[PDB]
């Protein structure tokens, strides 16, 4: 139907194939570079061509797919049979890592997609694992506490008997309809079976409950690598100039569809940099204020009455599947993939588009903005990529045995304050009266807090700033203007492409 | 077009192979069950409770439990690259390891993987085999390949499976199947061996149809032929099925159309041939030749083998509407093709008294219907007469982990004990009657002493259990009075086994 369409004219592309679509785009920008830095002197262009062709060939198919069944009773004594599958896309670097999704959405193409997209997001923040991504098909509301634990149980051990879970082969993550208990459930189920003999079997899986080997920060993630992107960006004049904005967060209107986790901690993180977030459109409910609405305010009222509607610092905003059409200087897209597409794209008055959600924006829907010359779009496997870089750091947690600072909080906090004194004393002689040197109140603040999440913090923030700063760089090299999504794609794929080449690959 | 899919699996013209086993497994469930919740002991659980659990077990074994789909890069010869697909499918675990071939075709889907996979395990049941059963498949029309390309592509995959325990001699052994053979099952053993397998003490069990210098037994190669044989042999020997389908007892003198010269249908027809039957129909994809008198195997063979094809066969005649061979008045009728070659539309032209299935799934349900309805056709089923190869493949994998052929140590020695026993007869009967009497074994016992080879004890153990297992189907088909529906209790005995597997190891509660 559609589907005959070229891909940049699709209406209901499929995500696999979209994402495949900006792969090729950032081959592109990357293959003569790659062709030219190969240097045999036994090779002839031909086949210099021919290799780094076959490399590129390789990296965008899924390289694995695990597909399941397995009977379980319900508490009400019945039998039922249960499918789950998990995706490994690339195992140029191990373990694979992605998340575990229980939804009725799930599909082997859906595995598909979303584990290649974790592959480029992964390489896209220096992070060293290929991409996977697994789904139980159910809907986990069905199911009473035990049913659910009796599932996720059997995954660990089905997944791990194949090598599909696992530390150094596959490590999973909360995604849709999982959370921290079912990964202590899997971490527990591996420690105490077939990883029972495993030194590190808390790093099978991250997003763990913090008793279990969890990080400190993991949940605030997503939503501050979103912010710490638009930053990088909203700083630059070049751009800024080209979508009519002057530089900075502070005073900028967001617009964000989704009040779940990301889009929640985005508006907190976006709110808490001096921006506006004027309108949360949701899935029923859409509220908009001109004046922004506050996220605590608005996170408790929806704690309380349980959604945003109504909110009384807030209209509800009706055609409230059109708050997004609304002017905005930035739109944070957080719902469900493919939100703007053929259809939409032109009645999007977003001059950024920050892709917090996993493909929200069509390659149909991509060319309309790009050729309209006043949009840049962020793309999401970088700008959404925090939680990602997190769960490196919970991995890393788990093979160190130890939590972050542990060995070091109290050695610096008064390696410091010798410092300080030295100053103070230094100074006091200098000047030859009583003259006090101390941590001001932010330095104060910081060393009485010191915690994990803040070396958890700083590691997220330095990666996403280099990351996005590579963005930029190669898109100034290739003249890319706006589409910052193929410079992305370019500089992932070459990470991924350059680990086959030194690997040596062909051996097949 | 898909109208057909809707209609009742009895009913249905092109139903889906994985539908049509579970269809016959539903048949074979249906009669049993009865008798699992008897042999559920717990004086915990109603019977109620144990119906429950009974019909939870047979739910689990059903469906296919796993399916490793994997792509991966190729070098072709001139320097540029490929990706290719394979899978591997593992119905069932309750025994492991799983068991079953790996094709190199281009119609291999996840789905005939799957209906093949899950056949596999009722055949390994069938002929106690102690194996789940499994499928796989390289997406690639192999000719189409040189043999150096053909090797990048068996160790690639022999490395890819392994490292998801898709490939190892306590998880999962493969074997040929349309599009491979001997060397590329060495050259699975070898990647394997060399590489993942290392430290495997048993690492040649990985996969069996090994050429013999790596591990292979002797007996593989007509295998399958030889229980095609054995299980008519076992059915002919009944006058009341010889009787009720209008036949005399016995083997010799039975007229036999075969569709298809493959390995199998060739191998049949000489086990047949020898044992005194009269082939007077060979059917192939362009062919078919006919000789009222009986067509000889070695002489067919050869002339295929010098011009390419059983046409213009001296020792036979060139049949035409070659397609209609089978529809030919026969005694027995042996398809060994292509599943549903017999389907509703073209059943009632059966003339065959039996039908053994030496190929996969040959009779659709709509025309296993039919020609149980009417009266006069004992069908042999596949999961049951096509499984000799199966059964030798144990041995094989057996070959391996004792790290020693069959008979090495004991040929001699029993030989020696023979001839004492023999002797020691001839000095008592020389001492009763007086007289010089030399007692000696015959010509047939000389010529089986001189032969004696581990081809032997496989030839025996092939019949042994291929007597057993047809043996126990007639049994149960007596027991249920299912008549000439052979298969359904075949599928009865085959799910009995696989659910006591269950009920042992216990699934009360997970």
């Amino acid at each position: 139907i559609d589907d005959l369409k070229p891909m940049e004219e699709q209406s209901n592309p499929s995500f696999f194939k979209m994402v495949d679509y900006y792969f090729d785009k950032g081959a592109t920008v990357i293959e003569p570079k790659l062709v030219e830095e190969m240097k045999s002197n036994s090779m002839s262009v031909m086949d210099k061509k021919n290799l780094v062709s076959g490399i590129l060939k390789a990296i965008k198919p899924v390289n694995k797919v695990l597909y399941i069944t397995f009977p379980i009773r319900r508490d009400n004594g019945e039998f039922e049979v249960v499918e789950a599958w998990r995706a490994q896309h690339s195992e140029h670097r191990t373990p694979t890592k992605g998340g575990i999704r229980y939804s009725l959405d799930v599909c082997e193409d859906e595995v598909k997609a979303l584990s290649a997209l974790m592959t480029y997001k992964c390489a896209a923040v220096d992070v060293p694992f290929g991409g996977a991504k697994g789904g139980v098909k159910i809907d986990p509301k069905m199911y009473t506490d035990y049913e659910i634990e009796k599932i996720t149980r059997r995954i660990a051990i089905e997944f791990a008997k194949k090598g599909f879970l696992g530390p150094g082969v596959d490590v999973p993550a909360p995604d849709m309809g999982t959370g921290e208990r079912e990964m202590g459930w899997i971490a527990d189920t591996y420690a105490q079976t077939i990883g029972h003999l495993d030194r590190d079997a808390s790093a099978c899986i991250t997003g763990k409950p913090i008793v279990a080997g969890g990080i400190h920060g993991r949940v605030s993630a997503t939503g501050r690598g979103v912010w710490k992107g638009l930053e990088v960006f909203a700083k630059e004049p070049e751009y800024m100039e080209k979508i009519g904005l002057t530089p900075g967060l502070p005073g900028k209107t967001v617009i964000i569809q989704g009040f779940g986790n990301v889009g929640l901690h985005t508006m907190r993180y976006l709110h808490r940099a001096g921006s506006k977030v004027v309108g949360i459109q949701e899935w029923d409910c859409a509220i908009h204020n001109p004046a922004g609405i506050h996220p605590k305010e608005l996170e408790d009222w929806r704690d309380q009455t349980g959604s945003i509607k109504n909110f009384p610092g807030a209209k509800n905003f009706e055609p409230f599947g059109d708050l997004i059409y609304e002017a905005c200087d930035i739109l944070v897209p957080a719902a469900c993939e493919k939100a703007i597409h053929k259809e939409n794209a032109g009645r999007i008055q977003a001059k950024i588009i920050a892709e917090a959600a996993n493909g929200p924006t069509t390659p149909a829907a991509d060319k309309i903005l790009l050729e309209r010359g006043n949009c840049l779009i962020i793309p999401d496997m970088y700008v959404n990529s925090g939680g990602v870089t997190v769960s490196y750091f919970e991995w890393l947690k788990n093979l160190n045995h130890v939590s972050y600072g542990r060995l070091s909080f109290k050695y610096e906090e008064d390696a410091n304050l010798m410092l300080l004194q030295s100053v103070q004393d230094s100074l006091e002689k200098a000047i030859g009266k009583e003259a006090p040197v101390r941590p001001n109140a932010q330095f104060a603040a910081k060393i009485a807090g010191a915690s994990e999440k803040d070396i958890v913090h700083s590691g997220l923030e330095y990666t996403m700033a280099r990351s996005g700063e590579a963005i930029i760089r190669t898109a100034r090299k290739y003249n890319l203007g706006l589409d910052m999504r193929t410079a992305a794609y370019a500089n992932s794929i070459e990470k991924v492409y350059n680990t086959y080449r030194t690997a040596g690959f062909t051996f097949t």
